[PDB]
């Protein structure tokens, strides 16, 4: 229960200096207590609840996005954006002469979106129980997870693996029912699951013999997370569609957004404009404003130049603890595990319950860090400075030391 | 871009009296100051409600307690979300998985009625009852049928309304017949169909439908996104027309237009299900779209209810408005005024007594819609059928500058067809 929350910090009714390695939810980039943001808010308020932000904002955007990303379509929420995407891929193709062309693909753990079409392409067997959430055209293959797929393939050759899972269903289905296939660059919601380097390179290819759109989800991504403006340019993607949403206000406001190359855009604008467009004032306004800080801070140049490769090594040096598997670490998102052995390699039983405890045990020492699982996850705003890194990984190396005891002892 | 009041302003000092609230949606009116304070205050404080790390004072919680003030007295519950087009998708989550826990997962399918608006998601789009939007690759997604209207104009217009309300009721029992009693989850509709034309439901409808969905076994689902926080002159069309809604989606007037909100009042019966076993029902949105929408969403509530604006609708401005209104079904063009408190139309025909439509409707429509603006009206058509939703902070002098507006608009309509 926070009562004051101000650059990487919150406060709890104690007072207790909690510093936020999560940014929340992986979204607030700029750090909290921007009142420059809050104002530009209750000025455009004054101004219009309801429709101009939207123009200034599809600006910044095209300046930021790379490629043939020159319109944006937004909307309230990322949940929402993949709605958009998967009916205007659709669209794309029936504008084509090929309406069959309409399956979409996703990954198993991935996360794209709470409505129930985001909820059908989001991988995480938990949702699709409760009602019916597989809608007609969703299908899912495995995830480039190295650790939990198969920890002892060369990850040069797991990664080719993993892609071309994507050829393999592609081949099962039809490539002419095969629409488009979409992936988070790195699967966030479910642990930080980064792929290979050689799984990018392999989807390009089948994405392109195999007729289909590419589809990249930046909602955790987007707006610096890597240490690019976009997971896209990170993994020199060009994508055909991106949902950007969390990253856009820093989390002062709910806005999505869907960018859209010109190979989708130009068929859906020219030979359709049937398919009305922007989001709202209020919170369009706050986001471009997020947008100019970003810039001319150029806290996400500095997200790369500074803080992200010194927090890289930082967090490696995590993964000689006794807890400690793996240390994942790609820009301003990294991620430990929690196994009991390493050198047996004995994956924890239940490792649930064990990285709760440490999550548990993290804000005891006053620091915040997510679950999921056995692993133990990180995304700090690129506001973070090299010094804060430091308290960062201190407060970690108790965190793990005491749970290494806790299950080793007290009421094993 | 501008906005004071009923009114707003532009480039070239035009005040165009705003008859649309916008979409529906602004209900204070424009330039509320006291908002903005809200959104400046929340703002300030924590974005984000984890269950791990909350607030200061959480501004879901003072929200979620003020709609349990004004809502039906047997709903109880709020989540929210991020509109209302997600309001729905939840709402068709719920409902199916509803009956999951009880027993019966066959028992999935949602009905709706042809051109009705519920969103605007992959879900939305199935739910609502528009072709155009079901036309894109396939947005009718399973589970999902539909019934007809009770638009007593465009369907059966010399009917006996009674008779005809109780006819296009009966619509929703011969699907079940079709469908399976055991298949039907629930039955959703808003109180008056709102952006497709504002489809005012002969008195016997709602009648005969409650008796319906009481004699078969399914929930019911009254969808307030439109029809909410005034539009009908009682504080949801659920109080207007009698209903006891199982789910209940609130939204566009939830924040006054002022921020992205939306929300899902559950009655206390689906509630106490999807209670006992709801640790699975976790999802990341979970409620709390955003504690600085809450925060606007909850003062813009204060506002209503203590300055009392919902109160001198349905007593004082909406009657007036009907009245005035309906001067205008003795125009050439104009063949029916209809409306109830706060929404309105005004169908536009080739000849009153010979009943003859347009060849293509909405081609006059759009002239009209274009015409008002000239004149200082915002107006919006559905095909020929002209629609209003004033803001409820609408002053008696402004339906006056409402009706003469529009009768100019009519008039110089009907010099340009002939």
């Amino acid at each position: 229960i926070i009562t004051r929350a101000e650059g990487c910090y919150l406060w709890d009714s104690d007072g207790n200096q909690i510093l936020d390695g999560m940014a929340g939810l992986w979204c607030v980039n700029i750090g909290y207590g921007r009142k420059e943001l809050a104002e530009v808010a209750y000025r455009q308020m004054q101004e219009l609840p309801y429709y101009p932000p939207a123009i200034e904002l599809s600006r910044l955007l095209s300046e930021v996005t790379p490629k043939h990303m020159n319109h944006v379509f937004f909307t309230g929420s990322g949940s929402d954006s993949n709605d958009t995407i998967l009916r205007m891929v659709r669209y794309y193709w029936k504008l084509l002469g090929k309406p069959y062309k309409k399956v979409v693909i996703s990954r198993e753990n991935a996360y794209h979106g709470s409505t129930v079409a985001g909820a059908s392409l989001s991988g995480m067997k938990a949702m699709h129980s409760h009602g019916d959430l597989p809608i007609p055209g969703i299908e899912h293959i495995e995830q480039p997870y190295h650790f939990g797929r198969a920890p002892d393939m060369d990850p040069a050759e797991f990664g080719r693996q993993a892609a071309q899972a994507l050829e393999r269903k592609i081949d099962e289905i039809g490539e002419c029912n095969v629409a488009a296939f979409i992936a988070e660059p790195i699967q966030g919601a479910g642990g930080v699951i980064i792929p290979p380097d050689s799984y990018w390179p392999e989807i390009k290819r089948i994405c392109a013999e195999r007729d289909i759109l590419l589809i990249v989800d930046e909602v955790i991504t987007g707006f610096g997370r890597l240490g690019t403006w976009f997971g896209s340019q990170y993994y020199d993607l060009q994508p055909d569609l991106m949902p950007i949403a969390k990253g856009l206000s820093s989390g002062y406001m709910p806005i999505g957004g869907v960018m859209v190359s010109d190979r989708v855009a130009k068929v859906v604008i020219e030979e359709g404009g049937e398919f009305t467009y922007s989001g709202h004032p209020v919170a369009a306004a706050v986001a471009a404003e997020n947008i100019r800080i970003m810039r001319d801070e150029g806290i996400i140049e500095r997200a790369g130049a500074e803080i992200a490769p010194y927090l890289q090594a930082r967090w490696r040096e995590l993964g000689e603890h006794p807890l400690v598997g793996e240390a994942r670490g790609v820009g301003m998102v990294a991620a430990l595990e929690l196994v009991k052995s390493k050198q047996p390699l004995e994956r924890f039983e239940e490792p649930g319950k064990v990285g709760s405890l440490c999550r548990d045990l993290s804000v005891k020492n006053g620091l915040v860090m997510r679950a999921v699982g056995g692993t133990m996850i990180i995304s700090p705003p690129l506001v973070l400075s090299r010094e804060q890194v430091d308290e960062l990984i201190d407060k970690a190396r108790r965190t793990l030391d005491e749970t290494h005891k806790a299950i080793g002892g007290a009421l094993e």
